[PDB]
């Protein structure tokens, strides 16, 4: 393995932690949601995102916060806010924002000095 | 856990990789090598460096760096060159500064923007 990789597998970790019940652990298709794929037309969920880890295609932090705001996106704007699948992805787009701060990341962006 | 914890985790377990016997996994005693308390000043080894990282006393990947680089000096100084473990010592010390190079940790570096 590498250092980034290392490094977004930890994220990922932590943001895994906060969908206790796997919400948002696989690709949401048609043959569970109906009108998925035209409502939803770029589909993300954490195993897409640990794959691409895996396979070493995310060049920046940047990229993957795209990633995981894209996943959140999608469960807000298919489902409808009373649902729980909408709630969690609000709480979990602004925790994990949070954790992967501008700040955070220059702080933690000075220790490799 | 902590992104600096991870990383420094991560370098931690590249360089353990290379001692599969565990030669420098825990502190040398003067039942095992004579008179090494006499001849090494400050001792350092995987285990201590693993403890000094969960309990969050590495501040830079300098500092990390400098204990690394003391416990391949200390083997070294104590063992004669024909031995198993200065050639070992020498081996991951180059291996392990290539690693940590300044380069390298500058490429990540960007990758955290
Ligand atoms: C994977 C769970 N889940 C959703 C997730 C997101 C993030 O949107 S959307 C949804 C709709 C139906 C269903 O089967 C009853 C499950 C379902
Ligand atoms: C624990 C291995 N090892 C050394 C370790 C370091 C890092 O120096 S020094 C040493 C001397 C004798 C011995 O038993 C033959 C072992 C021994």
């Amino acid at each position: 393995s590498t250092p980034i990789q290392q490094l977004l597998e930890h994220f990922l970790r932590q943001l895994q932690r906060k969908d206790p019940h796997g919400f948002f652990a696989f690709p949401v298709t048609d043959a569970i949601a109906p009108g998925y794929s035209m409502i939803i037309k770029h589909p993300m969920d954490f195993g897409t995102m640990k794959d691409k880890i895996v396979a070493n295609e995310y060049k920046s932090v940047t990229e993957f916060k795209a990633d995981f705001k894209l996943m959140c996106d999608n469960a807000m704007t298919y489902n409808r806010p009373d649902t729980v699948y909408y709630k969690l992805a609000k709480k979990i787009l602004h925790a994990g924002f949070k954790m992967m701060s501008k700040e955070r990341l220059l702080a933690l962006k000075r220790s490799m000095s």
